[PDB]
């Protein structure tokens, strides 16, 4: 894979996302490294804007998933990385249960040696008073199973998960997730076959760090395919 070797070594990261949710408008600038020899992200992200009017566990997945790792007899599997240095768009309506939801578009690609991703987040019809804009939800993070299928109609994939946002109060908020990736150059990118992708996620704070932001650990592993 041509891709495929861009990321043998650890690679700086950056994400930017201008947002509005509701007519809050906010835009995010996050850096770190990834290193997908072992499914592995460190990031920090801080709200450049002011304070985030959403909780930051609803931003994770929008903020690469080229970084996950794909066991060797998975590879012909790996479409984010076949996809690279040229990249993909990743497009996604997240669909927050009695909620509002969020339509992000997103370009992931190299720009040098850096590994970046540009969002534009909308989200619509969220409640004043909800978990979302009330700032009910816990700042941690479960860990998920996200499926992937291939789209051959767009020489792309379609991906489909259910995130589980924990809630002050006990509960859960649950957000569906329906993506679809479709690469950005003309080349030739790997299709896979049905599979998923295993992640776990740690949120932490810098204690140094006064403006709002989000320290984040993620790892990331292929499966489903033996």
């Amino acid at each position: 894979s041509k891709g495929e070797e861009l990321f043998t070594g650890v690679v700086p990261i950056l994400v930017e996302l201008d947002g509005d949710v509701n007519g809050h408008k906010f835009s995010v600038s996050g850096e770190g490294e990834g290193d997908a020899t072992y499914g592995k992200l460190t990031l920090k992200f801080i709200c450049t804007t002011g304070k985030l009017p959403v909780p930051w566990p609803t931003l994770v997945t929008t903020f690469v998933q080229c970084f996950s790792r794909y066991p060797d007899h998975m590879k012909r599997h790996d479409f984010f990385k076949s996809a690279m240095p040229e990249g993909y768009v990743q497009e996604r309506t997240i669909f927050f249960k009695d909620d509002g939801n969020y339509k992000t578009r997103a370009e992931v690609k190299f720009e040098g040696d850096t590994l970046v991703n540009r969002i534009e987040l909308k989200g619509i019809d969220f409640k004043e008073d909800g978990n979302i804009l009330g700032h009910k939800l816990e700042y941690n993070y479960n860990s998920h199973n996200v499926y992937i299928m291939a789209d051959k109609q767009k020489n792309g994939i379609k991906v489909n998960f259910k995130i589980r946002h924990n809630i002050e109060d006990g509960s859960v908020q649950l957000a569906d997730h329906y993506q679809q990736n479709t690469p950005i150059g003309d080349g030739p990118v790997l299709l896979p076959d049905n599979h998923y992708l295993s992640t776990q996620s740690a949120l932490s704070k810098d204690p140094n760090e006064k403006r709002d932001h989000m320290v984040l650990l993620e790892f990331v592993t292929a499966a489903g395919i033996t």
